[PDB]
């Protein structure tokens, strides 16, 4: 969970045009302006319906949240787009409260970044890594409401398979508005065709105005089969009495990559 609403060390680096970051960078999220720490590089395919669905490669990162800007699936454990990091320097030898910070880095002044990777981390790396071969990226917008979906594929467990999503929601105008209502369609390889109309996402009704203009959420979906296609609408309320739905752009659900 985060919504967006203010931040407070370090020196500003400038946002890297032509380079991807490397492990051991230390950022604020550039949208959350929470205090972060780059793991590693991780090429997605991004399905952005707005550029008006040929997918193209985009270098996205998995990260680790200090744990003052915050209370498979660990819980500071986050992914970030390039444009999500505002980069940034200390010389605090620890920068970022987190229980994997140590277990992952080694200090060293030697080198910039000055955090290594400890080898647990290179485990860890290729451990990951082939999974998240499975997260492509989607993002389509309606009425000035932006959605992001990422879905995480968990593991299985009859036969039960499960996925962990972010989403993130983004008001682009200075239009005040709620989100009230979600209403999943998902339609597994089975054919079966389950369906789910609540208030709200994980508890949440967020406001996206200008002075909070963002949301992020994660939440989990489960199959019985391999594979399975998911998308839906929230509705949003205006405070001119006014309601429209969002669209949560198509994504997919899988196991096997051939
Ligand atoms: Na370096």
């Amino acid at each position: 969970s985060m919504l967006s609403s203010r931040n407070r060390v370090g020196v500003f680096e400038v946002p890297k045009q032509n380079g991807k970051y490397e492990t051991g960078q230390l950022f604020l999220h550039s949208i959350f302006g929470y205090r972060g720490v780059v793991l590693f590089p991780w090429q997605a395919r991004l399905y952005d319906r707005d550029v008006a669905v040929k997918g193209k490669t985009h270098t996205y990162y998995q990260v680790l949240i200090d744990a003052r800007d915050c209370p498979y699936a660990i819980p500071g454990l986050d992914y970030v787009s390039h444009e999500d990091i505002l980069p940034y320097t200390s010389t605090d030898q620890v920068p970022i409260q987190h229980e994997l910070f140590e277990r992952f880095l080694l200090y060293d002044q030697t080198k910039a970044p000055p955090f290594v990777a400890r080898e647990t981390l290179r485990a860890w790396q290729e451990k990951n890594h082939p999974w998240l071969e499975l997260s492509d990226v989607h993002r389509e917008t309606t009425e000035n409401i932006r959605v992001t979906v990422i879905p995480f594929y968990m593991g299985m467990r009859s036969h039960v398979y499960w996925w962990r999503y972010c989403i993130r929601l983004e008001n682009l105008d200075s239009d005040v508005v709620q989100l009230r209502e979600r209403h999943w369609r998902i339609f597994s390889l089975s054919g079966t065709l389950e369906t789910v109309r609540g208030r709200g996402v994980v508890g949440r009704e967020p406001v996206l105005s200008k002075e909070q203009p963002a949301f992020q959420y994660s939440s989990h979906v489960s199959l019985q089969a391999s594979s399975g296609h998911m998308w839906g609408t929230f509705r949003f309320e205006r405070p001119d009495g006014s309601h429209f739905d969002v669209r949560i752009p198509p994504f997919s659900l899988e196991s096997n990559k051939d």
